[PDB]
């Protein structure tokens, strides 16, 4: 996996990910 | 898997992601 | 899997994504 | 799977996605 | 599978997908 | 007018109000 | 006008409120 | 106006208010 | 106006205010 | 006005305010 981000002034948080198994978010 | 992001002050929490198993967002 | 995201002040959290198994969002 | 998302201030949660097995949103 | 959204204030939650086997939405 | 809500998992949007004169929803 | 709000990942956006006059939602 | 909210991983954006006049979401 | 936030791993933005006069989210 | 803002990892952004006239989010 490999990629780019751009934003402007997002206040929010930005996620992207790629997952097999659990997480907790 | 690969990706471009782009936004413009979005205040809410963008997500994006591929999974085979289990997740806790 | 491969794309491009783009948005303008989105409030609400964006969600895309691909699955094979079980999630939890 | 490819694509892309636009929008303009959507509050709602967007979802997009394409499932071959179970998934809890 | 390949897809363009677009929108305008959709305070609802927008889904579409193709799915081959069970989800749970 | 006071008002409790609960909800599991819609996604679609709630609405509920009280009016007197116009609005645009 | 005074409320609780309960709800459980709805992916959708809540909106409740009064009016007396105009609004665009 | 007063109120209380609470709420569990709700990824869309919770809206409520009073109006008497015009507002634009 | 006066209140109370309690929320849990919102992802989403929450929305909650009073107007009289216009407004632009 | 006057408020409490209590929250548990919420990666969205919290919106809360009153308004008389315009503004811009």
């Amino acid at each position: 996996a490999n990629f780019l981000v751009h934003s402007s002034n997002n206040f929010g948080a930005i996620l992207s990910s790629t997952n097999v198994g659990s997480n907790t978010y």
